[PDB]
């Protein structure tokens, strides 16, 4: 009798992430997941990739006057998860088509020429399967990239090239 | 009451372009001028840029599945502008928020690393003067770099730069 | 491209529809979908729907001159979805310039200071997924009111403000 | 916050049910349908449909002390599938041996000298497709008349001979 039974994340208060502004929600169970990359530089540390989580919510917040960070959830190499806008709450990753049917997922980094490391792949798996696991994401869902539905290069060539061979991955 | 022959755009059909399924419309004068980059090839002469021009429409229409090319121009290394959505139409380059309000311009090719020619620059600049001259755009127009809006690194590093510095670039 | 079945609806003949004279057809898969009211009485049994399909189609084809019921489907407040042109056929419900280009639903009465029952809008929401299970609509399928296309009150103020909420609604 | 499911199932709520207390849960996806008839009233429209299923439920309820009504979904000669324990709540309308492993749906009325109108024959053949749409009716699935797999006379007469018509139907 296991009723939490998912994942690890670190919480938003634990990265100091800004208090959120943003109240549109998501209808669980979600049928999509968007994967993207930052773009940016990647962290391999737990103090670097907080770091980063907080560049990353500045530049959407400050910058971007959004009401919190653009994705649903953060993935640092440093193979921990950071929570971003989480299961509930409307991202703001995909535009008016995806964000409202979707959870955005973005790796912390540039994966156009380089791969994510195992544990950083590792950390995403296991966070699609505590999605299903918690009714958040429907159990036939479909893993899609950033490009598949956005003109853009991200989530990266080499990231691209491995989350389509991805259980879910449905184009 | 003065119209004057500022366009020296190659037409849709020009290009090859498919028929565009959009009918949202701008209204005029357009207050925002977005500029972007395809993060794409570059192409430096009419037959290849109207080549480049097709299969950025052939991303966006067949793969994305939207009405047209995004963008409501293209510039082109042969310093040629490609008419895309054209003045009157509402673009898909840069989000809800300020895709109804403004007119995207992309430059195809990827300048994270490269400066795009003069005469790309120039045409440009000139697609942008008649806009005003025609009344698409007001006389006291603002400029945006894609990033500025979006989270993206288009319209590219060094191409950012330029814009920075333009007479209507606003900050 | 499948052949697994999608949705109920009343057939032509089961509601007693003259013989259509139509032929001119739409290009699948279909981009808009207008929706729009009769603005004529209503009905909520099978029985009061099926004449009343009859007499919207009578008013269309002998006082109007059409080669058949000028929607594609219509909706009765019974709950089921009356066939009208079809899928393949196009209609005429929205003019020149949206006719080859949408499907038209009508939801059968006026709805300015009513709406339409729950399973009128299910039925009509039922329709258009198996659109889109049939290939007939796009994936990305974009709902308007007839309003948003032409100067009508149409689909009525109440049902109006009830598709905005549809998951595909765009002004 | 969502589009509706298939079918266009009038919801228990819609209908006046009671609420449910029913736990066993039916292990998807399910390969049996069997098909019943009430032996009940019947009704032709949404009106004496819904107070058709009230009067069945309450039945089961109040009289049998049954958790829930038995069927899995009842339909209605109004053209409109009513959901009773829906997909996932195990029935009890064939008995233990098909309770388990078969959804119930029942025509409500008695049809020894009479058929479902067409309409109720749309419905229950959408409802049993909108089943594998969802997953949990297995693809390759078989239909029975409440006979085969019991002693009785539903699901009467004419309805009977129909169900055997179908592509699905097994001997």
């Amino acid at each position: 009798e296991d009723p939490p039974a998912c994942g690890s994340i670190v919480p938003r208060r634990e990265w100091r992430a800004l208090a959120s502004e943003c109240r549109e929600r998501l209808t669980r169970p979600v049928r999509y997941v968007v994967v993207s990359h930052t773009a940016g530089s990647h962290c391999d540390t737990p103090a670097s990739c907080a770091q980063q989580a907080q560049n990353v919510q500045s530049y959407h917040v400050r910058n971007l006057g959004w009401c919190d960070v653009g994705y649903n959830f953060l993935i640092g190499e440093d193979g921990l998860v950071y929570e971003g806008r989480g299961w509930n709450i409307k991202g703001a990753h995909a535009g008016p088509t995806w964000n409202p049917i979707s959870i955005g997922i973005s790796f912390m980094g540039n994966y156009m020429n380089r791969v994510p490391p195992p544990r950083a792949l590792r950390a995403a798996q296991n966070l699609l399967a505590c999605g299903v696991a918690l009714g958040a994401l429907r159990s036939n869902y479909e893993v899609k990239g950033h490009r598949d539905v956005q003109p853009t290069l991200s989530p990266g060539d080499r990231l691209y090239e491995i989350i389509q061979t991805w259980s879910h991955y449905r184009a």
